[PDB]
């Protein structure tokens, strides 16, 4: 679609290791193959956010903010705000703490021209409680917050096909597959593999 | 009760200034009042962690790690060691996430020496969606997952009276009041007041 995000061979490479070095080095490694990087706080809290920035400069890679954002809305804004200032190109953000919650990460992607993903699932065990009975109520709540972008379930295909009919054929869709989600979130298959270039390469083949 | 925090005159500074100028200006001025201040990410975002060391290095304070850490049990744990290595005392977690997600945070809680709280609702708008009737839930899965520390809703204190009633008389309550919370935790009248020292004085009246 094409008011939606181009991500590379439909892979996104979540890069989830801890040290500035390793994880600098699996980037680059790859960045023939990916042009879409997901971070999350391990690797920002240890390094500094400054690390978004290097991630861009030397690779020019897309940025997306795996932060989970989870409070209230002034506390939300500020946090989009930081994380964008940084260089994210987006950011996710739960779905569980409401709509003002979530339409105030929403006014400042707009104020800031970044996007936001909605999570609307988990898949560990813990998610049955709470989470998987609120999935289908958030995901409809994106949807009248006008959200384009969605981080689904990882497992369990189905949950994602009830996933893509309550946003809409033309929303963009993200999961941990590709007959629903836009794009797929790959981890340890890559940034522990020996050869994370032949690994990309070879999960690219197979898609 | 012994075996929980003391927090100084039953005040928590919430430093939610985003300048590490600001922040650390302020802190120092109510020092002689409060002895714990809450730090959230718009401040550790902007100024970077080694933060946590500066707040503890030149004031002695403990730190409250406000992260609502919500993520699943893996990610949890390492976000708590990253966080713990700064020196944060103790960490603020979510529970819509489920057990094993707070567990995560225990465990690397309990190998380290630090503390976990237990986010049980919040009090926003947003939160009659899907907070409000999970609140209970969440405050009983504390409890049976040894849970000590709590922070409960900001407005309607019957709230807190039931949150109070499920986790008992011993464990540690705190929110944003201290006829059923241990400690308060305060922001703006404090850290934007004319002088930030006297604010507390005041308040600190208030309580007795």
């Amino acid at each position: 679609r094409v008011d939606v995000m181009d991500v590379m061979n439909r892979l996104i490479l979540a890069m989830d290791l801890m040290n500035r070095d390793d994880a600098l080095r699996v980037t680059g490694e790859v960045r023939e193959y990916i042009d879409t990087v997901k971070i999350g706080y391990p690797l920002v809290l240890s390094e500094g956010m400054d690390i978004i920035a290097e991630f861009r400069k030397r690779f020019g890679c897309r940025i997306i903010a795996d932060f989970k954002v989870a409070d209230i809305p002034e506390t939300n804004e500020k946090i989009c705000r930081a994380t964008f200032k940084a260089g994210a190109d987006a950011i996710i953000v739960h779905g569980f703490p409401g709509a003002d919650s979530v339409r105030a990460c929403l006014n400042v992607a707009e104020e800031m021209g970044r996007e936001v993903f909605l999570l609307t699932e988990m898949s560990h065990p813990g998610a049955e409680m709470f989470i998987q009975g609120a999935a289908d109520e958030i995901a409809r709540m994106g949807v009248d917050l006008g959200v384009k972008n969605y981080v689904g379930p990882s497992t369990r295909p189905e949950r994602l096909s009830r996933l893509r009919e309550i946003i809409g054929q033309d929303s963009f869709l993200i999961s941990p597959t590709l007959r629903f989600a836009d794009a797929a979130i790959v981890g340890r298959s890559i940034y522990l593999a020996d050869n994370p270039a032949a690994a990309a390469a070879g999960i690219i083949e197979s898609i």
